[PDB]
Formats: C-alpha cells, sequence, structure tokens
C-alpha cells in the first residue's frame, strides 16, 4: 500500500519533460504510472514542474476543495500541466486516453507532516 | 425544483460579459445565481461564451467525467471562464469567494433530448 504522498507522485508528477511530448503521451504515461491495472482511471493530471515546486503549492493560496475540504490550495502561478482523459474506443483493459496540454493554476489538497499534496483536485 | 438543465444555466453561463468584471465578480455571482443559500457552494465556473456555444459542446469531443461516466464532452476550442472558489475567512452564512479568469476547455456531462448540458466536470 501506498502513503497518501507517494501516490499523489505516481499518479500526478512528471518533472522530467516540460511538456507532453507527443498526442500518445497519456497513453504511456497512464500504463506506466499503473493507472490502467484495474481499470482505466478515466481523468488523470500530470504536472511538469519540480516535485519542490508543486509541493511548495502547500503554502500559497488556501482555498475550498469542491468537496467542501478546507485543506486545498492554488498555485500562485501557471505550471506545465497535461490532462489525460479517456476518449474514443477506450475500454478495459484497452485504455485509450487523449493528451491535453495547457499551462493552469493546479489546486491540491495536502496532508501531513511535512505538509505536501496528497490528492488533485482541479486545475485554473 | 429546477430541470438538470436549467440548473446548469443557473449555475454555469453567464454570456452578459466576455470575462469576469472585477475581483468581486464571484462574490456578487455566486450571491445572485443563489448558490450561497443554504451553504456556500465551496467551488463553482461560469462560461462566458453564449449559450448556444456551450450547448454545442454536447456535439464535440466525447471524453469521460472524472467519475467514470461516459457522457462527458470537452470543447474543442478554448472558452472564457471564471472559476470561483470559497477562501479566507468564508464561512456561512460570510461567504468569500476568489474570483480566477481564464481561457480553458470545458468538458460537461450531457442528457436528455434535447441533448444539453447537465453538470460541469472541468476545464482545460
Amino acid at each position: 500500500k501506498e502513503t497518501a504522498a507517494a501516490k499523489f507522485e505516481r499518479q500526478h508528477m512528471d518533472s522530467s519533460t516540460s511538456a507532453a511530448s507527443s498526442s500518445n503521451y497519456c497513453n504511456q504515461m497512464m500504463k506506466s504510472r499503473n493507472l490502467t491495472k484495474d481499470r482505466c482511471k478515466p481523468v488523470n493530471t500530470f504536472v511538469h514542474e519540480s516535485l519542490a515546486d508543486v509541493q511548495a503549492v502547500c503554502s500559497q493560496k488556501n482555498v475550498a476543495c469542491k468537496n467542501g475540504q478546507t485543506n486545498c490550495y492554488q498555485s500562485y502561478s501557471t505550471m506545465s500541466i497535461t490532462d489525460c482523459r479517456e476518449t474514443g474506443s477506450s475500454k478495459y483493459p484497452n485504455c485509450a486516453y487523449k493528451t491535453t496540454q495547457a499551462n493552469k493554476h493546479i489546486i491540491v489538497a495536502c496532508e501531513g507532516n511535512p505538509y505536501v499534496p496528497v490528492h488533485f483536485d482541479a486545475s485554473v
């Protein structure tokens, strides 16, 4: 079992590239980050900034999460991100994803000591 | 009680302006669209395009919703939107919102005949 922080890293962090490298980026990343094992994870965002910069969001703008929790934080600056969403004829175990690159603020829920991201809520 | 389509219009449509008019836009709009009556709605997005253009998204890119439903659609083009999120010392009945303007693709769930938006899923 993963810690919540490590799960966030596995699902949402890609500091190895400044942006999605091709239209196949999501197909590749959803598979290699183990998000297509038991089901096709329907929606998932990757962040192309340093882990330090993403962790730093937990000390930025405190805002509500979509579910009403009060431990969400919005990045002061925009960040390079990639949205991955099931599309076309995606059907487990043949998952297929649309890759959409953007530059947006991210909103994450933070927990723990150290206080780090544990859930990706949205991007603006 | 509202139809799902009318609720979407009340919560998410603002064709009267090309973008949020001030930092107080969300405070004003969340109140006047009756989203602060029983609770402070934590998060809500307004779309500044014509109703026709937003309805048209139901005939655009079919993608998964965050919850795994298959009736979501992503706009081919970006749209002017405003994200409203509770912030600071927001506490019912004294709701307070952060206003964040952006240009992004929208993702909506569609239902019915006519097939129209009934839920705002996310923006990319």
